[PDB]
């Protein structure tokens, strides 16, 4: 778009409209730009710091920033979060619309102790989205520098960077080095605009549902089966412990030996560690007892990992070392805070289809009975893909991420991106924005060495966001009461999700999104 | 083709996590060895407890064998050491099986 | 409306007008801590109101004056209504609206 310097470029659209199955939400947040690197890449390495074989890495910073809307209270207000979970038994992602407006580049100058700030009327930002996934994508990884709750707060745009094959600090071949200069990029001054509009791919909806019946729960108590079972090996009403083969038929009475069709998800089992800190080990295992993977002989934890419950029934106290997504609170540190400045979320309304994480899966024969043998089982603690399982994903949290890119390979197994949300083989692509350099006075003789003088400038603009999702509406016939999510109406010094009286918002407590329940 | 990229590397390494993870169950800065739980987000300083998407592909490890003969054992193993599967009982070496790295 | 006037079911809707906030410059290092720094600004503008009032015409068959309102005849140091020596406009009384006068 084409607009003189005192002429907006684009309007605050921030909204949330309901229609029959569909839900568009509209987010407007305004953002700050800054250099970055000082307009330079940098080649960046676990070189030095001596980090473990795990952390060893390399990569590239770049000059670019990126755009990230990555997650619910992006576009769902806490109100219409609650719409959604206590109302509708799923949704999904369907269309998008972008627009970067209202861009204003401003140039710095420092003297002694005062900086003075003006504008640059000349000055360009550059933007462009990276729609053939072209550049590695960084976007679905939990990073920070999302869009904010809050709409009336104003954010920081994340720098870009991202990262190749490394072999300890040194590089490999194979590694690639991406320059965004090399791709097309739309160049704009304070009266240009930028928009572009994507389209989801079909992907299910996401289970806002949990379920009133559990897999081992699922026949008629009333009525026994015409299945038989073997019961005992050795008789019953006999003098000695004589050797039989007694066969019973499925009764209600034990449901627990009933041949069933079907076997609970996958497992691969984590530490239990309790919130109070007294029945702990007196050790620090969080890398020692836990559970990784290991590439490349390298270790990395497994961390959300297979979707599990989180405790049992009554057991409340526990959680998965690595097997919870766990959101900060505002006040918590970057590195060792306590146990009250974070929120640990629970899956535990998975218990009916999927493992507790922190127990065995099953037991297996190991061995041949004989009268001269006895029989053997031992424990399953990881437990593959086996046929006849059914499993619930692991849920979303208004703070959690929305979707992820789905690797591209040659295989993968139910590819749901581990932390929750929609996997996609062609996600909404990444938005690159970088201010243009801009060279201050060179010499009045040549010189063909690399120009390091600019003028020192930042940009500040709004960003729009739309989203079209569709929900999955509620059938159920259920006749009781379903259980709702609801802010407590006993008093209180605060109101959930809202400012305090400094002015900072702050998110008490993480929402998912499993309420209403249907049948299994 | 081959990936310029790795399972564990995916992530921007200039920006912490928003995702925290339980780091320390005995506390840093005590006198004695006292227990704790310390929380820490995810940063570029570790990669290897970054909370991840994904998961490395499906391994059925097999008995590594060196290019020069001395380092190998003094034995016949290539069955008595094979990784095997078992149909109708009968044994019947995997090769070349799942797919997995050759070495590191 | 207990104070006088009209009681409006929908009345004129609430007109609500903010700066846009302007960051000033940024860190060079990526910070996700709410940004705090902003140019110091005001805006001035005009404004424009235009109300159509109907009116109620007075048809009284009264024979005799009604009372109606009116500036003193007489002299004083100030017009009512005015700016005065140092240009500060100032009402001087409450002016209602009943003066005229119909049958019960
Ligand atoms: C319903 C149930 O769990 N039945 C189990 C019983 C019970 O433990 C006893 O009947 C206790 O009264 O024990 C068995 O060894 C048996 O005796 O056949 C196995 C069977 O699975
Ligand atoms: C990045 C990394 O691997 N961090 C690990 C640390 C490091 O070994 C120490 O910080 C060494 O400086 O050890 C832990 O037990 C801890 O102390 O929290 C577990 C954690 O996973
Ligand atoms: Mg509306």
């Amino acid at each position: 778009g084409a607009d003189g310097v005192g002429n907006a470029s684009g309007n605050w659209h921030c909204d949330s409209t309901w229609l029959g199955d569909r839900v568009i939400t509209t987010s407007t947040r305004t953002w700050a730009l800054p250099t970055y690197n000082n307009h330079l890449y940098k080649q960046i390495s676990s070189a030095s710091t001596g980090a473990s074989n795990d952390n060893h890495y390399f990569g590239y910073s770049t000059p670019w920033g990126y755009f990230d809307f990555n997650r619910f209270h992006c576009h769902f207000s806490p109100r219409d979060w609650q719409r959604l979970i206590n109302n509708n038994w799923g949704f999904r992602p369907k269309r998008l619309n972008f627009k970067l407006f209202n861009i204003q580049v401003k140039e710095v100058t420092t003297n002694d102790g005062v900086t003075t700030i003006a504008n640059n009327l000349t000055s360009t930002v550059q933007v462009f989205s990276d729609s053939e996934y072209q550049l590695p994508y960084v976007l679905g990884s939990a990073h920070q520098g999302c869009l904010p709750p809050f709409p009336a707060d104003v954010f920081m745009i994340p720098q870009y960077g991202y990262l190749t094959l490394n072999n300890g600090s040194q590089a490999v071949g194979r590694s690639s080095f991406y320059c965004l200069e090399y791709f097309p990029s739309q160049m704009l001054r304070t009266g240009n605009n930028f928009t572009f509009s994507y389209t989801f791919e079909e992907v299910p909806f996401h289970s806002s549902y949990a379920h009133s019946q559990s897999l081992d729960r699922l026949m008629n108590p009333l009525i026994d089966q015409y299945l038989y079972y073997l019961n005992r090996t050795q008789n019953q009403s006999g003098s000695a412990q004589n050797k039989d083969l007694l066969f019973s038929r499925g009764s209600p009475a034990g449901m627990s030996v009933q041949p069933k069709n079907w076997l609970p998800g996958p497992c691969y089992r984590q530490q239990r560690v309790s919130k109070t800190k007294t029945d702990n080990n007196n050790s620090n295992f969080t890398w020692t007892g836990a559970s990784k993977y290991n590439l490349n002989g390298r270790e990395s934890i497994i961390n959300p990992g297979t979707a599990m419950a989180s405790h049992k029934d009554d057991e409340d106290k526990f959680f998965p070392m690595s097997g919870v997504m766990i959101f900060g609170k505002e006040s918590a540190g970057a590195s060792n805070t306590a146990l009250d400045n974070v929120m640990i979320t629970d899956e535990e309304e998975i218990k009916a289809t999927n493992p507790v994480a922190t127990e065995r899966f099953g037991t297996v024969a190991v061995n041949f009975q004989s009268s001269s043998t006895d029989p053997a089982t031992g424990d399953v603690h990881a437990m593959g893909a086996l046929p006849g399982m059914v499993w619930q994903d692991r849920d979303v949290y208004l703070q959690g991420p929305i979707w992820a890119k789905i690797p591209h390979t040659d295989g993968h197994f139910h590819p749901s991106p581990l932390m929750g949300g929609f996997g996609l083989k062609n996600p909404p692509p990444q938005i690159l924005i970088k201010n243009t350099p801009v060279p201050a006075n060179p010499p009045a003789e040549f010189s063909a060495t690399k120009f390091a003088s600019f003028i020192t400038q930042y940009s500040t603009g709004q960003v729009s966001v739309e989203i079209e999702w569709e929900l999955q509406k509620e059938n159920s016939k259920r006749w009781n009461p379903e259980v709702q999510y609801t802010s407590n109406y006993a008093k209180s010094a605060n109101v959930d999700f809202t400012v305090d009286n400094n002015g900072l918002y702050t998110e008490p407590r993480p929402i998912g999104t499993r309420y209403l329940t249907r049948p299994l």
